[PDB]
DNA sequence: GAGAAGAATCATAATGGGGAAGGCCATCCAGCCTCGCGTCGCGA
DNA sequence: TCGCGACGCGAGGCTGGATGGCCTTCCCCATTATGATTCTTCTC
């Protein structure tokens, strides 16, 4: 009864919480979000082709799942490209979606997206039977529950959570860090927290602010909690008239320009200072040219500290930095994110290992019988002419020699074309080419070591492919 | 006009009553000029009832009979009519042949839904007594789809099956919990072809649920026979063999 | 379309769903311009939606409602409307009224169908 | 004268049959995905 | 040279939604019988 109520309601706040807040420390991938870059890995259709201007994908995603709204469906495609707001990159697209500003694209299918380039080696290996699957509700086709990964988005992209208990901010990063940092553990188990201090200096932006702080960053790292600065950039430049004109181009996140401005209006009109009638904050299609100019007979620096008393040029921006793993929430530190992506980077190619080796000891065994027919070939057409069914000559060759039904029936696969003696030494250079390998793969599997340099080896593919600097630029 | 399929709705339009007769009557009985049978006298005792219906004609044996509840019970199981009439002739022709080989001649007793029967020593017991019951389960079937999901697929079921009650107990099975693996209990299009699909996902032994169907729902069917005769008021029964000797004199007075 | 009239059977044709609105509406809300209510947004939270619903009438009083099953019971019992209009602006223009002078308007709690009522003790109980 | 009761005549209502309007069901059309087949590639 | 396997492309088939045709239910209209009221009839 009662003991039944409290199980509906932890079954459903986990349906809730799973479904709607923070994804798997696995990828840092929304359900949501994953269901759209699965859906859109199987459109098939590829990123060099044009890009398309339909809501038949999003027509696809609700056949595969009801929601309460599509239109949250196509919210998380927009907001999946606001490369203002979450970083590089996960859209392919052309048509409105704004910036940080305040803007309404009510056009939903006349966007144009498809792949992006990051998700094309972000999401390969599918076909190795790398991740598990269930069955939807409509009993039809199937879907994963993770993904495969070729770095850990965690870091790349934050999280803005809501507070079903409590909501999360996530920082992002950055690409080539994120790389050191991995390298950096891969190398030592034995890493500290400076170390971490030196292959990522701090967190970053698609926009950039200033984060004076530095216990509040140690503190971030280590326990998960704790508040930073996200402050303006200031620039203080001369005016030919002597004032000390104010040049901004940074901003703290989520912070746009508007009411930010309109509240400036409002103090500025609530008998303070007033003779700062001058506000050039426009052309902002090249940058950010946000740009104030003070009235004579006042100090650009006590508005500055005005305006960070606003709360808007400089904001004390909280960190939750919350987790899900094994349906639990989990207070996050490094060495977990870290050794989480690394132990599933494992699963993956030891995995793909596996299939590999399926496939190939599968051919293995097809070319085993391919020269084993190909040893001795006209006794066996000849006691194949003292035959009259393809059993009987299944028998025949089950008296003759070791073979599989598969081996016997593909040797019955034989034209007159297979009657040389080239193609044998083809077959045979293939065959050892195939044992090899084979033997490659599994010493492979008995070296632990291989398995990081794998990893190092996608790790310099998507280095000699990407890199990215510090746009955020950061004083401390 | 309009009666319901098979689904316990006996639909009783008395206003749209428009029908005809089917062509058989006419193997049936014309019984004209023909001197057969005495008449009862009804209106003041003046106009004409037959007694009896007579005919060259088996046919109603091979039908099958409803008469229960007023004494004490009996019925007539149908079969076809081709071997039957191929069995009748044999014994028109050759007046001292066995049973057994008759049964060579006689299938099991049939059904106009399509009935999978099982076991023979029923037949052997009825054929001859007319008494047991016999076990009887639907065309069903085991379909691959293509992802590799399982589905139990009937096409009919045996005699006095209701889609609905059945279909009812099904969801009762499903909230009865004690029967797992189901999922998908659905039927449509079956006007073309009947067609109910029951769906069951991976992992759950699908044909022990089909042993399960047909130990505990009423998809199975025990069909129990009663043949108690009546020649001339008194009860009597009969064998196979005598019900045609009976059919075999009644034609000798009717030609005669 | 179709519905079943009050015995049984809930017609559900959903593909003939077919309709419009009452006229009562217009007397229900007009928040156009109106700064009445805070809203919720949904589609990576953007899209408004408004908390409760504003009016000039107590008329989903006189309705009825019929929420029961969720924790504890409870429901409201319809009234008609017209003494309703009576005893509200009694105690509109009269704010120290008594309960029972206002049973003096106020009938019973009404039905759609038309019922017969005996009794008034548990009138005096309910009312209160 | 006067008063009451009975038979007959006129009007009203109900039952059945036929006509018309709208609703539900099946069929077809196009789009997308899968299978098979052909061209290409690898080895002695 | 020679043979087999694998990937990509085209064609076919299936599903859902919309549209049109025909069937059934209710209402109305006329005919017939019953009830009531009026005129005539009876007795001191």
């Amino acid at each position: 009864l009662t003991k039944e109520m409290k199980a509906s309601f932890i079954d459903y706040a986990m349906s809730v919480i799973v479904a709607r807040a923070l994804p798997d420390v696995r990828d840092g991938l929304k359900p949501v979000h994953r269901r759209i870059l699965y859906g859109m890995n199987e459109l098939g259709v590829t990123p060099d082709k044009p890009h398309k201007k339909s809501a038949r994908i999003t027509g696809d995603v609700m056949g595969k799942y009801h929601p309460h709204g599509d239109s949250s469906i196509y919210e998380a495609m927009v907001r999946m490209a606001q490369w203002w707001s979450y970083r590089y990159m996960l859209v392919d697209g052309h048509g409105n979606f704004g910036s940080m500003d305040g803007d309404s694209a009510a056009a939903q299918r006349y966007t144009e997206a498809r792949m992006s380039k990051i998700a094309l080696e972000m999401l390969r290996d599918i076909n190795k039977n790398t991740v598990d699957f269930v069955d939807n509700y409509d009993a039809n086709e199937r879907e994963p529950l993770v993904l495969p990964a070729r770095f850990p988005n965690l870091l790349v992209n934050g999280a803005t959570g809501i507070a079903v208990g409590m909501a999360t901010n996530i920082p992002p990063h950055n690409l080539g860090e994120t790389i050191d940092a991995v390298k950096l553990v891969m190398d030592n188990p034995e890493v500290t927290t400076k170390d971490l201090m030196e292959v990522l200096p701090g967190p970053d932006f698609p926009t950039g602010a200033l984060v004076m702080g530095k216990s509040g960053i140690h503190k971030a790292y280590e326990t998960g909690k704790g508040s930073i600065v996200l402050r303006s950039r200031t620039e203080i430049e001369t005016t030919k008239t002597g004032r000390e004109r104010i040049v901004v181009t940074e901003f703290p996140y989520m912070v746009n320009k508007t009411k930010v401005h309109e509240h400036i209006v409002r103090l500025v009109q609530e008998k303070r200072i007033e003779g700062i009638t001058a506000v050039r904050d426009e052309s902002n299609r090249e940058g950010v040219r946000f740009v104030i100019e003070v009235k004579r007979d006042a100090s650009a620096n006590v508005i500055l500290n005005n305006l960070f008393k606003m709360t808007q040029m400089q904001t004390n921006f909280g960190f939750n930095m919350l987790a899900i793993q094994n349906g639990i929430p989990k207070i996050l530190s490094l060495r977990q994110i870290l050794d989480a992506y690394i132990e599933h980077q494992k699963e993956v190619v030891v995995r793909r290992t596996r299939f590999d080796k399926e496939k190939a000891e599968a051919r293995a065994h097809i070319l085993e019988g391919l020269l084993i027919a190909l040893d001795h070939i006209d006794e066996v057409i000849r006691i194949i002419r003292a035959s009259e069914t393809d059993a009987e000559a299944q028998a025949e060759l089950m008296s003759k020699f070791k073979l599989s039904e598969r081996q016997s029936q593909a040797i019955l696969d034989m034209r007159l074309r297979r009657l040389t003696g080239l193609e044998r030494d083809k077959i045979q250079s293939e065959y050892d080419d195939l044992l090899a390998l084979i033997a490659d793969l599994a010493d492979i599997l008995a070296k632990p070591e291989r398995v990081s340099q794998i990893i190092k080896d996608e790790l310099d593919e998507v280095k000699r492919k990407f890199s990215d600097k510090r746009r955020t630029e950061l004083m401390v």
